[PDB]
């Protein structure tokens, strides 16, 4: 099968298979393991940081950022369409008693005005708004580039409010990618950082949060409390070296194999826009389809295509390390086909 | 002090007064207070509920509706511009543990179709919506009528989908003033309303929690754990039931007041919409102003009138039954004035 | 009926009645209601501290002092059988996130090499202990006063640690009237102190917290999350001026109603011990009696005696204001029947 | 390398065998509910507790923290035993995560008086939080790794169904109890709604633990899981390792158990204060009463003569026993227990 759904369903390469058999491993608790240690070095040293914390997922690096950032009754700004909204079931109400204000991007873009309106003024009646969220790669609009401008102008109005900055930077590597912007600088901007290893890094299991010494120390009591305190992961954190160290560059390939994949998909026929494809994922519509989404996703299944529906008339395509060039092929001839029948 | 801040200002009446030295009192944490519970049982019979609960404030009621309306991890759809989300300090976090779903809406009204689809589906990543929230008269668009048909269709799709409805009716009885719907029939399109007393129906404390009786209950525990069970509130249900069943029918005269403010306020050269006021407030605008609000409301009160900014463009004025026309005369002498200064 | 339930059930004084209605009043959110700012100003200096809240109970007393003492996660050292632990709805878990970490006490006080013992050490899987709350008087044990040189004691402890100390002072005014020793100095020993009101002062509602300017401002902004935050409140606290100011001394009345009480109770053949019956409390336990504590309690109601059952094998006795010698003795001949009948 | 480790059994490494196993994972999107190796984990997890459903963590606490969840609501009241590891070791997680309030009930050696516990059930009123859950632990850690028995989980259980409370058994060392006193870990469970266990402490794989119970009930479990963030992807490398652990090493513990009461015995003979009859799984808790020095000032001289051990009160330390720790080991421990006796006796 060729799977386009997400770049979550990345598989660990040869080199990341063979290191997690020879990992050296201690307690993590007691701070005890060499690989978790040099993975939490290496990714604090990567993003211009103090310090770094390894996390099982990139839902506990954001949450453990938002409880490290806040506390009971704060509000966080993010983006109106922000993974931290959608996709993370309600937690930072829950785990931190914090509520989100959303203000709208475009394509994960805030205006720098909005923001500054959607900040509490001191008074008895309101929250006070103690973060800030940030995503880039912005993942619900189709993995757009958040310019860094955006960033460096809500970093400067965070500073005049004393107001705390994180990105999700769940696929920051892709944005640095795009951009031609160094990860550092993105986060200079920051004062802290989520980014996954376990998507389009391919290690198979986790994320990591860069921030200052004392903003770590809180993230990772918050991970003891919110069950993230592994023992001997060295096995997982060597993948994550790799990952990290490794699988950045190729990257590259996964736009190229997207932006090849919606460019021939529009020839066909299909409901694509190219020009809005700049890191790893397209958007397909199915207006012009006999069936909707749901269906189109099934008879792409049946003839050997991944990919999920988000919504009755859109289907998203992700490309990754383990779609290649040649599957991409394959897929655009299955494309082909079902266009003659479902068009 | 001409005071226009609000209608919580009003002061009790002398009939208030009277009936507080004399309340027959209990202890209302044993159901004993029979001035609670005759309040109580009037506020249900009046709102065509089976059950009604005493709080101390108007945020309580609200806030012991939505835990009892919800589990930990649960969403609210709410207007974009709420109070519950607004002015109500985070407490649907902190206190419950619950998302809020911000929709649009336009004076209050949110298109039933955003409503549909802020409604989260059954999915692992997703909270569970359980709760809508419906706020009339509509306070920060300037005491806005949410329209009857618009409540019915939310209702309707509440139904549908088994999640609770609950009105924020703190000024209901304005609506039903300017509207003529009576509080019942908005009521029979609810599970739960919060309505105050201490407003513009003139008690010097508490709002009621209309609804079904296990749902009192669940709210009624609630006010304990919250701190909102006391002892003899009989002496405040005294002028909670005067506010009920005679300060109704002059709020009119509040209507009254706050249109003919807007009417001369325009003809002064204001930047007001006196078509749009159709309860107890005026939305002034700054916009042709050389102060902003802020600004202007130091200038107001340096001449004798109280008003609140409620952005750093725009102010709220309130009349009620302590403003009487006489002071509303006054207070355009004031207006007039300080056009000529700050247009 | 003859009700030794509570010191809940207390009604107001006529002079209390006449204040009421008369009160002198404003919006407490505005900080303009001139009779609460009185009672709040005369129950800091009385307890001589800078700082007071009027709240709606005393459970929200308690919980809004936690809230303003505590952050998420944190852990309140209490006494064992303290109401914050037993009557408070599991408050301190929902509105803070905070552990109890319970302590055995002998009659309230804590041993204070225990209290050294459940400070947590600085450790990843520990809380941190940020507060000590002690309970004078002890409800549970009988109303029983805890030494002057026990809250002295726990207080060094507290500041070697850094560790916020609340006196859970519900009726410490009965524990002065008891030892002699002044509220000022328990409360010179602590960072903060909630006093009832509404109890054997005879206040129809309400209690206050006192402390330092800085804990009472975040203490008012939970207040107001959690629906305290009322308007014309002035009307209670007028009657809680009297309540704090002339409803003191007389409490030693109570305590000679509760001690003859217990001596008349023991001459009869209850197993009571008068040498207990410091103030305002009898415990009696029904061990040589016919029936446990439940039935006890039915069999005096159906001879007009109301009381609490606060375990099996014992009830509560309290005396009060609105329980005179004379409802004593006539109540002490029903105890006299029914010794006849059960023992 | 080279102390001598009895602060844990936490502290165990992975086998060859887990190892080959974890690199050569057949994984999937665990997200998805798609990774071969964790749902063959929880298949095999499930039936060994004969319960329906099972559900990987990446720990223990997780593990408990999402069963509070799915066992409560806000305000809820959560009776457990006083010296738990729930209420001391789990960082307050129960109160920030699920709002609700620990109930605790002093226990004798893990094992709570069922009446104590029947007591501790709130009445229905206003004032007081809903009983909802009973936790107990299994082995029970603080008492020294103690055996809870069979009968007093019966008739805790018998109390909750009346009740209508769930139970949850905090198993994390629950093969320690079940190769102790012979109960297999189906029949502890039968009295629970749900039991958690690690598979990363004497079972030796490097991550992780796992919950068993109803379907309905690990469902809950699972989105919350997905909330605290312990939903992973390729998660496969750890459940195979978790296999293993499960499949082949539960019956030498028993040798941790010889160790331990090795151990004990001849800690006895030296003169220290341990309680021999006391020790039936891996652990050994030492007093310092007859010692010139608090239980700091003993683990520091163990630090300095090779051996690490962890103080859990002033007074008192556990010593744990595990697969990383020879019989060998152990006797040269004991070797030095015996001279630092002389030293500090
Ligand atoms: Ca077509
Ligand atoms: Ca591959
Ligand atoms: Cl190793
Ligand atoms: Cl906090
Ligand atoms: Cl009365
Ligand atoms: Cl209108
Ligand atoms: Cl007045
Ligand atoms: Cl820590
Ligand atoms: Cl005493
Ligand atoms: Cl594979
Ligand atoms: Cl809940
Ligand atoms: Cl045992
Ligand atoms: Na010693």
């Amino acid at each position: 099968m060729i799977d386009l759904r997400s770049d979550t369903v990345t598989k660990p390469t040869e080199e990341m298979r063979k290191a997690m058999a020879q990992a050296e491993v201690g307690d993590d608790v007691y701070g005890e393991d060499p690989t978790i240690n040099e993975l939490e070095r290496l990714a604090a040293e990567t993003f211009g940081k103090e310090a770094a914390l390894f996390v099982p997922s990139g839902t506990m690096g954001n949450q453990v950022s938002i409880m490290a950032h806040t506390q009971r009754g704060d509000e966080v700004i993010l983006e109106a369409d922000s993974h931290i909204f959608w996709y993370e079931v309600g937690a930072m109400a829950v785990l931190s008693g914090v509520m989100p204000h959303p203000v709208p991007g475009k394509n994960g873009a805030m205006d720098p005005d909005d923001v500054r309106k959607a900040i509490r003024p001191r008074n008895i009646h309101f929250p006070r708004t103690s973060l800030i969220a940030i995503e880039n790669t912005h993942n619900r609009s189709g993995g757009r580039v958040v310019p860094l401008e955006n960033i460096k102008e809500i970093c400067t109005i965070a500073k005049e409010h004393g107001i705390n900055v994180h990105i999700d930077g769940a696929r920051i590597f892709n944005a640095s990618i795009a951009s031609g912007v160094p990860v550092k600088e993105y986060a200079g901007y920051a004062d802290s950082v989520m980014f996954c290893l376990s998507k389009g890094l391919c290690a198979p299991v986790g994320s990591v949060v860069v921030g200052d010494r004392d903003f770590i120390e809180r993230a990772r009591k918050a991970r003891k409390m919110l069950g993230g305190g592994m023992r001997q992961a060295g096995v997982l954190a060597a993948a994550g070296i790799i990952a990290l160290t490794k699988m950045v560059d190729r990257l590259k390939e996964d736009h190229e194999n997207a932006r090849f994949l919606a460019l021939k998909l529009k020839e066909i026929g299909y409901s694509v826009n190219p020009e809005d494809v700049k890191t790893n994922m397209v958007i397909l519509r199915t207006d012009n389809l006999k069936v909707n989404a749901h269906g189109f996703i099934e008879a792409l299944r049946n003839s050997g295509v991944l990919a999920n529906a988000v919504s009755d008339t859109e289907i998203r395509l992700v490309t990754h390390k383990d779609v290649s060039r040649n599957d991409i092929e394959e897929a655009l001839n299955i494309f082909e086909k079902l266009f003659r029948k479902f068009s």
